[PDB]
């Protein structure tokens, strides 16, 4: 009845065998809560090796992927190859993807499509860029990007939508626990509109920018933040601690 | 003095686990001509696999590849976890990076000398579009992409230069052995003018574009066409016929 806790690490352009190896043994190891569903995001070059390695009640995603199941794209990978190793999920839209890499959101959304098609579960991210927020437009920014996703999904089981508050991503700088309350309950308020109140009560909305072992217990405490995606942190034990957020 | 003979299969975003397993067990049992350098460009989520699996004549080339060791760029890999997993070589400025994904000349040029700088081999792809062959700029296209490579390049013992008309991938349509020959030659020419004799001398520079079987031996006669580049073809068994194109 309740949207359980989901936490996703994205280890992002970091690690090699021995040092992430090292990472998930101390995740096995570790004690994480019966209530969290846990993710971790491996570089595709090491997506085969963490799922082997993973306690298979730890879910596995890819961090990006295109938008057909083979062809001539030189340098990318396809959902069939992410559910081929046994990964079970994607991330799109990542920020990095969208400001660094020039992805659009026509290109996110075919991509949404593609994979959910295939039987993956997507973490569909979001969020604004300082100066937007500045300008008075963060609702504007966040439900445009959400309806270029939204439209997209035909089922919404397997998604996950992650708010990112650009200006919060890798910075030290955090939204406070109002301001991420503000966004994911407009968030959930646009799916209840434009979707279904079923779909809005279910799906979860998790907040990533700078989430650390130190401010976790009072983001996740807001009512509408159904958890986090950690990239900085997510690389060190206290990973554990955010996991265990609600405990 | 002479250069060794040089082919590259490149898979792009093409197989399984089940089916490139087919495919490496027959390059392993084929008789591959000794005098014949020979490396599989492999999907990233594969290239731990392909290495394992590969007798160790064969050498195994990342698709794409980023410009710092490790940072926050989702989805991207860099050259020290594709030596971390035993792989020697990287394609770079693939037509289809160049083109579909929008890579320019001066981020290619930041890549190249990254993946030099940590020990890897580069194949590195230049080529002109079919309205530039039209209007008679081929040359003036390749000598800019080729500047563009070389100042970002100090040591040329484990570069391999790709020329890959973009008209001819994937399309079956071959350039001729005279226009092959004819822009290879203008290549080795400018390598003599504005780097070494030596460098022009001892660097492959090898053709791509709808090589297959039928049209390997008219190609690879030519006196400044060192080898192959080929995409298609080396998902077939007639890769190995393309691979033994002198004998």
């Amino acid at each position: 009845a309740p949207r359980k806790f989901f936490v996703g690490g994205n280890w992002k352009m970091n690690g090699d065998k021995k040092s992430l190896g090292e990472l998930i043994h101390t995740l096995n190891g570790a004690k994480l809560s019966a209530d969290t569903e846990v993710v971790c995001g491996a570089p595709s070059i090491y997506l085969d090796f963490a799922r082997q390695k993973l306690d298979a009640k730890i879910g596995v995603a890819a961090q990006n992927c295109y938008k057909v199941p083979k062809g001539a794209f030189t340098g990318e990978i396809s959902p069939a190859m992410i559910k081929d190793i046994g990964a079970a999920w994607v991330i799109l839209g990542h920020s990095e993807r969208r400001h660094v890499f020039g992805e659009s959101d026509e290109l996110i959304g075919q991509k949404v499509a593609h994979a959910l098609a295939e039987g993956l579960g997507v973490i569909a991210c979001i969020g604004e860029k300082l100066d937007e927020r500045e300008a008075g437009i963060t609702e504007k920014v966040v439900f445009e990007q959400t309806k270029a996703i939204a439209d997209n999904v035909k089922d919404w089981s397997k998604v996950v939508l992650a708010y990112e508050p650009v200006w919060a991503i890798g910075t030290g700088l955090w939204a406070t626990p109002q301001q991420a309350q503000e966004v994911h309950e407009k968030l959930r308020g646009w799916l209840k509109s434009h979707v279904s109140d079923a779909v809005a009560q279910s799906t979860r909305i998790i907040y990533g920018g700078s989430v650390t072992g130190g401010n976790c217990k009072e983001l996740a405490s807001q009512h509408d933040v159904d958890g986090f995606l950690v990239g900085g942190a997510s690389l060190k034990p206290e990973f554990v601690d955010i996991i265990n957020a609600k405990h």
